[PDB]
């Protein structure tokens, strides 16, 4: 599950 680094990043910018 290591891209779950960058979704969680990703969903921030996406608020």
């Amino acid at each position: 599950q290591a891209p779950a680094y960058k979704k969680a990043a990703k969903k921030l910018a996406e608020s």
